[PDB]
């Protein structure tokens, strides 16, 4: 316990003193939620690695540095609405929650890991986080408009429902790729000038499968 936390503050220190973690919000939440409470006994002894390891049905939970990476380019503020396309094990939507002080929605389309997540949360002691079964290629439209929509599985095209949803000086955190496995990794904002992309390199997520996503 206090030991599998002491090698997660390590990881920590690390990705703040490299500038992965740029922010107190993301530092605190980062502590707060250690990756080992979201991830199966047999591989909480190896959560403080940033690497990425494996969740039930097929699935994966990303590195840390991926993680924080994606939650800076978020830059989340208190009062939020923010809504992630691909639970997983929770973690990300936990540390979300801690940013945002308020209720995060999050989507999974796979009955196992909905209730995965849920267990872990619930066992966490998290009661902000808001986990739905369904295709979030689709978004979220009884919560929409959103400040940020994080997809964490790579999709073949930006969803046109996630742009919807969005509201104005909204963006969108999103892989993108023609493969289903190896995306690039898009900031999509929302302006009042029209839609500005930046591409924040590559990366290497498992598939967004849905009506907006792949087949
Ligand atoms: N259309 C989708 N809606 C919600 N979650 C999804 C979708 N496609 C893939 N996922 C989930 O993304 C998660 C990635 O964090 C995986 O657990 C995966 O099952
Ligand atoms: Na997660």
């Amino acid at each position: 316990e206090k030991e599998l936390y002491e090698k997660w503050m390590r990881t920590v220190e690390m990705l703040k003193a490299e500038g992965i973690i740029r922010s107190k919000e993301v530092e605190r939440a980062f502590l707060k939620y250690p990756r080992y409470l979201s991830v199966e006994d047999k591989y909480k002894k190896y959560a403080h690695i940033d690497e990425p390891l494996p969740i039930p049905a097929g699935q994966t939970v990303s590195a840390p540095h991926m993680v924080a990476i994606m939650l800076e380019i978020a830059n989340l503020k208190p009062g939020m609405n923010i809504l992630e396309v691909g639970t997983g094990s929770g973690w990300n939507a936990a540390l979300i929650s801690e940013i945002v002080k308020t209720d995060v929605y999050t989507i999974e389309r796979i009955p196992e890991l909905v209730e995965f997540a849920k267990r872990n949360l619930e066992r966490a002691g998290v009661k902000n986080v808001h986990v739905i079964l369904g295709d979030g290629s689709k978004g979220f439209p009884p919560k929409a408009p959103y400040d940020v929509i994080i997809v964490t599985a790579g999709a073949p095209k930006i969803p046109e429902p996630l742009i919807e949803q969005l509201k104005i000086g909204g963006k969108l955190i999103i892989p993108v790729g023609s493969y289903h496995l190896w995306q690039e990794l898009l900031e999509v904002r929302k302006t009042k000038d029209g839609i500005k992309i930046k591409n924040h390199g590559g990366v290497a997520f498992v598939p967004l499968i849905g009506e907006y996503g792949w087949k």
